[PDB]
Formats: C-alpha cells, structure tokens, sequence
C-alpha cells in the first residue's frame, strides 16, 4: 500500500491518473507512461514476472492482471507476505475497465478519484458514439499486431484492440478469438476496407509492411487506407483510451 | 568497491563471464542474462537511457554502446562525475568482439580473464569451422526475425544473425545490408535450403508463421527445413555465441 509494484502498462497509467503514482516503486516491461516511470526499475513482462526483480524492491503490494504469471511467482510473492492484487483483463470491455478503476481506487484508498476518472472517460466516449451515429457509412477494419518477437497476428474478439476499434465506430471483420496469424488467403477473405497497425511496425516506411502475408492484395492497401497507432495505446485500456478512440475515429472518417 | 551500471545485454554477459560481475549494481532492460542479474534493477534501454534512473544507483562508471543515447544523458552522467565507457557495437565481427572484450577486461582490471574468454570462444568456433570446411558447400540459409514490434524482416549482411549463420557454416542468401522486409515474391525467389526463425516466434505452433509473406511457398517450408533458435542469442555477440553457433551447426547438418 505504501510501496507498490505494478505489472500491467495500463494499470500503471490508471494508478498515476488517480494520484497514487507516488507509491509506485517498480513497474513492468509494458509500462512506458507516464514519463516519471522511466526512472523506475522495470521487472519482466507481466507474463514473465521475476520474483527477485520484484522482491528486491521490498513492495507492500503487487498489482497486476489475473492472467499474469508465472503462477509460482505469485505464490512466491504471497509467501513473502506481499499483498497481490489481480484484476480481470479480458475480455476487454468498458464495463470491466470501470470495475477495475473502482477496485484499484478502493485498494489505493482514493475512491473519489476513481469515480471522477470513470465519469471523465465515459463522457468523452459517449460523445464519440453520438458523432459515430452521425456517420452515413460503416467502416470494415482490421488491426494487425507484431508484438515482441511474434509473427503478425490479427486482433479478434475479446482483445483490447477490438474493443477500441469498436468504440471508434468501426466494424472488426475478424471474428476469431483474441489473436491469430492469418495466411494471405484468410486476410484476402477478411477483405478489410481499412487496416490498422502500430507505428512501430511502420516506423516511417509503409513498405516494411510488405512482409505481412496478403496485405498488399487488400483493398485497404490498394486504396491506401492504412492507419498507424502507438502500440501502448492499443494494447491496454488506460486513462488515455478516449484520446486513442477519438484519434482513430478521426482517421476512419477524416477531414 | 566500484559500482557499475551496464546498458546493453551483450555487454552485461561479457562482464559477468569476465568475473567482474560482482561490481555491477544496475543494468538496462535488454539485459536478461545471467540469472543472477534478476535481482538487479533494470532501468531504461541503451537506446533510451534514464539519467535519473542510472544516477539513483550511485554508479562510479557506466558501460554501454558507442551509439547508446540520448547523447545528452551521457553528458549529464559525466557532468555528475560518472566515468562513462563506450564500445563499438558495429560491425558484428569476431575481431571487434574480441577487441571489445579486451577493452572491457582492461578497464575492469581483469586482462587475464579477458584473454581466457577470447581463447575459450575462439577454440570452440575453430572446431566448428573445421567441421564446416570438411563439407564442400555451405548450406544456403536465411534468418527471419520480428523484434521491437516490427514486421518480419530478413537478416542481411552486417547483422549479428548473419555473423552467426556464417560461423555455423551457412551461406546467407540475403545480399542486402542489415534487416529488410521481404515480399512473398522476394522470399520465394531467394530460395534458401533452410530458414531459421526464433523459438519465441514459433512458440509451440509452426502454423503461427503462416502470416510471414511467402514462407509457406518456400522450398524450406515444404522440405520441412525450418530451424529454431532462441532470439536472446542472435541479437548480440556475447559469451554464449559458441553455444548457439554449435547448436545451429548441428541443425544445418543433422547427425
Ligand atoms: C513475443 C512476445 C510478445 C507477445 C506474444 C505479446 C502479446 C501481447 C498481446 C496479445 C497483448 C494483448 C493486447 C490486446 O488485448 O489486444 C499484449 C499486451 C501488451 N504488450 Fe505485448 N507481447 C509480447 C511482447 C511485448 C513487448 C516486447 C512489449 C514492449 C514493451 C509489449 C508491450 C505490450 C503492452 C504495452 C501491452 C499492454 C498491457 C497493459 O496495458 O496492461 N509486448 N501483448
């Protein structure tokens, strides 16, 4: 409660957005915001957590996702009498995000800040839905991610990417669960009108995307409807969710 | 006792294999080996150094790559009287690795250990080149990687992967410098006998690779000549190079 280690990028952002950023002594590899966290010790990926990395920081509590691991590590943290708080991550919905914000605010003893955060976020998102309902034509999109050292995969149902694409007003053409690698034919069958990828993938040259199977045969490619977004903003549901949704919405229906 | 902070996984490994590990009080996020570094605080990246994070560890010296940055962070450290030591990470040759080992060993006052490490690695690699020389033709190969959220890219000349394929006795079919994304057409046309990828990217299911443009139509994929290597051993030239080289040499010429 006094010294906190957070494993989960968007969780770290929520904690700082609620005014408890003071108690954070360690964060995970997926944490890259806000700026103040850059000087803090980072432990492994929330799925490849290091008990030693964490324990060396003498934390009072650890806050992370329920799908975070390895499991034995969490057992090791509890064994050292460390309070381990875990929150449901998927499937990603606004309802679950609001419940998580409130649970966190409860754990951090800052209930009023949690409620204000939920209110501010919902106001912004509803305004996007209003504007969305004012669009004359629907948009079939797809999100492709190359997170870490994996092959390119398409975001499906239950993913944060999918939740965000939907909030933005687009229809996700992918119907499978979570993330999966698509052969060129599958991507061509999906037939997305617009394709979203991370800025890290493009890194100044859309031609780098040519190694993604089937992408150049897509209508999105031919019609040059490829959008880029910072990966940290599309893989977690944090206090910057409205900003990303508004940005994406803008690129889906420009000018 | 001297307090050292190392930025660059490869350098960290060299320093520990050199017997100067006890003096390290902090490392960066690219550092994941050896196991005893887990208790050390991992702050920043060598491409994105944290002035505040590093100074909070009260280091006497900081060791990193000549191109680590931002440059102004290095200036800050020196201004705070921290001895900053930098080594060239380019080119990825044995001659430069050995020179770096000796520069390190000198700076750390462990010249004998430095020379022993070079000798150990070299003899190991020479044995392999002896076996390779035996055959009359090197196996045509290619290495495909996905790092930092990039699309799949083929390793070209100058890359560490290229240096390791060569030492193992393979002929890198790629002729471009460093990494580039290949279209299905370019990948199929390169027509290598074998294709090396990381274990991280396969993660238990070869079908995950289906999203790499053209790999499914290569001779290597059909002949089932797809080898796996741990990504953590092909992005830097460290103490374990002989290990991955020998490991790979075995797969290029099974039995
Ligand atoms: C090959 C290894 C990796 C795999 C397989 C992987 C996979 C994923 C997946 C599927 C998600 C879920 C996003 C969604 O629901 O749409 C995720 C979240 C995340 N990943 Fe990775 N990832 C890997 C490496 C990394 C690395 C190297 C970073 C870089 C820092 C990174 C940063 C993120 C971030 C920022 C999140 C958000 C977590 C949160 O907000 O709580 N990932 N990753």
């Amino acid at each position: 409660a006094e010294r906190i280690v957070v494993a989960g990028g968007s969780l770290t952002e929520l904690i700082y957005a609620m005014g408890a950023g003071e108690r954070v002594v360690g964060v995970d590899e997926t944490t890259s915001y806000p700026p103040e966290t850059a000087k803090l010790p980072h432990i492994g990926y929330w799925k490849q957590l290091s008990s030693e990395g964490i324990l060396s920081l003498r934390p009072d509590s650890v806050i992370t996702w329920q799908d975070a691991g390895p499991q034995i590590v969490l057992d090791q943290l509890r064994a050292q009498k460390v309070n381990v708080v875990t929150l449901p991550r998927v499937p990603a919905t606004l309802e679950q995000m609001y419940a998580n914000i409130r649970q966190l605010a409860k754990t951090l003893q800052v209930p009023e800040q949690g409620d204000a955060l939920v209110t501010q976020i919902n106001q912004r998102l509803e305004r996007v839905q209003q504007n969305v309902a004012a669009k004359k034509a629907p948009v079939k999109a797809m999100f492709i991610l190359s997170a870490g050292g994996s092959a390119p995969q398409v975001a499906g149902k239950g993913s944060v990417a999918d939740a965000i694409l939907s909030l933005a007003g687009a229809e996700n053409v992918a119907t499978h669960q979570q993330y999966k690698s698509y052969s060129a034919e599958s991507l061509i069958a999906a037939n997305p009108e617009v394709i979203v990828v991370t800025s890290q993938m493009v890194d100044g040259d859309i031609n780098r995307l040519r190694s993604i199977a089937g992408i150049t045969h897509t209508a999105a490619w031919k019609n040059q409807r490829i959008i880029t977004v910072d990966q940290n903003l599309i893989l977690g549901m944090g206090p910057r969710i409205a900003d990303v949704v508004e940005s994406l919405h803008q690129q889906l229906w420009p000018q």
